[PDB]
């Protein structure tokens, strides 16, 4: 196990985490020799993504075949940011260039985190240990270019910085749209550039209480498609502007943890075409501010914790009605061991200034009933706040009442012979679903889903070879009207494979991605399509050329598959990547 800590906000080890948890490292991420954090993702349990195309465009992500703004996800323990009228959060922009770690857990956990905590929590974790600088790069299948420079180190005693910039940029292909730009096209690759910077502070004053800050952002530009009258602007391009400061403290005892942290976070979303844009406009900016303001305990008793917090939101976005709004919260969480059986808790009340109070809870019990193998079963409540956009839309209700959901959920865990499995049931009922009638051109929060799904995974050797297998059957209706979501695939499978040689480490990763379901905009009413679902295969090696330089290269869509996961938009295609990386 591996600490993580994203459970309980605190540090604790996975084994004794009831739920499904999952852990990406660095090492993980440079030999996938990933792009994106789209690409990282896609890989776990339970993820299902989407993109309006390549890089750069928009994407979405949905958890257990929840809607894609039924997913929290965290950088550093803090909610993201995602500026606009739509949950989506669209990881497409966060430059992976940070991410030192993945902490992802699947299942409720709005009673630690409060809105969004529906599907499960994606954390993205920035920081490293691991001194020493390094440069890098790598070029590729579509102009597609990469540089980047990294150090932390000390500065003498209980003090270490690290700074970090890092450079993409890649022309891309057209991804033609299709029931997006009505009257011609594009005939265009719209490509993505995206520069960053990063620094640190890391500071202890003892062996138990530290501090740091942090301060980060990034600089994208991408290129998308949009309708389009002869006239008339376009809207070709977006921009993006975005950057982040913490602080905290932390006091890390023998018993007793606790912390109190800071961030203040702001971005800048322009789009636009493209000619006098700008500025015009014709030309749309969305502004957020976002600060946050938490603290927190944990500590040690029995074989368990007890421990709880207090969480403060405000985020102003710009523009006269939507623009303010404050969230406060306070929870309790709770472990313990007795016998067999684990014990996993959590509870929090949440006062949000538009819907005013609302609470949440999860359990989880298990039971290890012979040595190795263990049966958990859990039940859960979470929910997520409306958007301004539901709120104070043109066809907004500001009195809107958050999304509830219901989860239940049953596995069986197990080590047999070399193999570390897990297997898995949940039941999530969606609720209060806020949905527009046409009725009267404001929200109401009127609809239901149902969610079944099934979660198996395993792991193991058999060579040198090493095996990292999971499959995801997910059917997510609306329970009204039962009928299947959209987006979703019923289906997914995912193996990779790794193993080292003479001294290649090589890998080979494979999804199938089942069918699934969408919208034709090609053409009013929209009518629904089953797109065929699909299977991939990449192909990964690194080389240590020395000592202090690997060199890698991966064949991405390593047949030529071609196919979408939103009807229109083209997805990426066989592409070759050749990188390289010194140490010292
Ligand atoms: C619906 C829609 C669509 N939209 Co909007 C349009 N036009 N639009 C919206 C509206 C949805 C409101 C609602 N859905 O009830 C609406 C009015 C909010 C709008 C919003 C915006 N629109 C935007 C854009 C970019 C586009 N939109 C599309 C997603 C363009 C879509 C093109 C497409 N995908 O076919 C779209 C035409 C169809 C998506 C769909 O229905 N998904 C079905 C659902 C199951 O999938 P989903 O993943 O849950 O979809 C969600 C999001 O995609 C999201 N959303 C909507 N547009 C955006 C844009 C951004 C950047 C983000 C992060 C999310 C979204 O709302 C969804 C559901 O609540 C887009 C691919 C069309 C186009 N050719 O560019 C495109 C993005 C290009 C790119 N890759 O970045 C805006 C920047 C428009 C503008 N300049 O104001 C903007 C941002 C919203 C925000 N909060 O930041
Ligand atoms: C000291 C508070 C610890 C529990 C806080 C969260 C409890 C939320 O519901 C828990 C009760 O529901 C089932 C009871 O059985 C186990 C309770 O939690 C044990 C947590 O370690
Ligand atoms: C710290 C532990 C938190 C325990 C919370 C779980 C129990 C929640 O209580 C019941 C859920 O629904 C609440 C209302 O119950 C019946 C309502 O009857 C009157 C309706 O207006
Ligand atoms: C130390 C903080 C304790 C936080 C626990 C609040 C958890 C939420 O409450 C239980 C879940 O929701 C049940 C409450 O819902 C009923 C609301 O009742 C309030 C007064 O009737
Ligand atoms: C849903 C989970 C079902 C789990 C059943 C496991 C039952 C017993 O499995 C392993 C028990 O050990 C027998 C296997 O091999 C014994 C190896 O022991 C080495 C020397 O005795
Ligand atoms: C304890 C793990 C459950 C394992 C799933 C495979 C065995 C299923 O047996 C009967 C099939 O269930 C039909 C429903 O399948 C999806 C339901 O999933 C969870 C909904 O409660
Ligand atoms: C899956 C029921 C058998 C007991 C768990 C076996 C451990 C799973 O390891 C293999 C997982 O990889 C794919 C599993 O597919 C099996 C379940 O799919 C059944 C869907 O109801
Ligand atoms: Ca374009
Ligand atoms: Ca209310
Ligand atoms: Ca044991």
């Amino acid at each position: 196990d591996t600490l993580v800590v994203t459970a309980n906000r605190f540090e604790q080890p996975r084994s004794t985490v009831l739920a499904p948890t999952t852990v990406v490292t660095r090492q993980d991420i440079d030999r996938w020799q990933s792009t994106s954090v789209n690409d990282v993702l896609r890989r776990l349990p339970g993820v299902d993504i989407t993109q309006n195309g390549g890089s750069g465009q928009l994407s979405s992500i949905f958890i257990r075949g929840t809607n894609a703004s039924h997913v929290l996800v965290l950088i550093d323990g803090v909610r993201l940011n995602l500026a606009g009228v739509s949950g989506s959060a669209d990881l497409s922009q966060f430059p992976i260039a940070l991410v030192q770690r993945v902490e992802y857990i699947r299942g409720p956990r709005s009673a630690v985190y409060g809105s969004d905590a529906i599907g499960g929590v994606v954390n993205i974790i920035t920081t490293r240990d691991e001194p020493g600088t390094e440069i890098s790069a790598g070029w590729g299948s579509n102009s597609y270019q990469n540089y980047d420079v990294s150090t932390q180190q000390q500065l003498g005693d209980k003090t270490r910085v690290t700074l970090l910039g890092d450079y993409a940029h890649t022309h891309g292909y057209d991804v033609v749209a299709y029931g997006n730009t009505g009257t011609q096209a594009q005939t265009d690759n719209d490509g993505f550039l995206s520069k960053t910077l990063y620094g640190a502070l890391e500071h202890n004053f003892t062996d138990a209480w530290s501090g740091f800050v942090r301060g980060y952002g990034y600089d994208n530009r991408t290129n998308y498609d949009a309708y389009y009258s002869p006239g008339s602007p376009l809207l070709d391009t977006r921009k993006l502007y975005s950057q982040s400061w913490d602080a905290g403290l932390r006091y890390n005892g023998e018993l007793i943890k606790s912390q109190l942290i800071t961030s203040y976070s702001h971005s800048k979303d322009y789009n636009y075409d493209p000619h006098y844009g700008r500025y015009d406009s014709s030309a749309t900016l969305d502004e957020m501010k976002q600060y946050t303001v938490q603290w927190a305990n944990n500590v040690i008793v029995g074989h368990g914790s007890i421990g709880a917090g207090v969480d403060w939101q405000k985020q102003t976005t710009t523009p006269e009605d939507g623009y303010d709004q404050r969230n406060t919260g306070i929870y309790l969480t709770g472990l313990q061991q007795v016998g067999d059986f684990t014990f996993e808790g959590a509870a929090r009340s949440d006062d949000n200034s538009q819907f005013g109070r609302h609470g949440t809870w999860q359990t989880s019990a298990g039971w290890e009933f012979i040595e190795g193998y263990r049966f958990i079963a859990s039940y859960g409540t979470s929910y997520k706040a409306p958007n301004l956009g539901q709120l104070y839309g043109f066809y907004g209700n500001p009195n809107l009442d958050p999304e509830k959901s219901k989860q239940w959920e049953g596995a069986f865990e197990g080590l047999t012979a070399g193999v570390n499995w897990r297997i898995s049931g949940y039941r999530n009922d969606v609720s209060d679903l806020i949905d527009y009638d046409d009725h009267t051109l404001k929200y109401y929060n009127e609809g239901k889903a149902r969610i079944k799904g099934v979660e198996a995974t395993a792991n193991f050797d058999t060579g040198p070879l090493t095996h990292t297998v999971s499959y995801d059957y997910v059917d997510a209706r609306n329970a009204i009207t039962d009928t299947p979501l959209l987006r979703r695939a019923k289906q997914q499978v995912k193996y990779q494979l790794d193993w080292q040689l003479y001294d290649f480490d090589w890998g080979i990763t494979y999804q199938y991605l089942g069918t699934r379901y969408d919208k034709d905009y090609s053409s009013y009413p929209y009518q629904t399509v089953k797109m065929g679902g699909v299977s991939l295969w990449d192909l990964a090696v690194a080389y240590p050329v020395t000592s202090h330089l690997t060199v890698r290269g991966k064949i991405a869509n390593l047949f030529d598959k071609d196919y979408e996961t939103v009807y229109g938009y083209q997805t990426a295609g066989r592409e070759y990547t050749l990188s390289g990386s010194y140490t010292f």
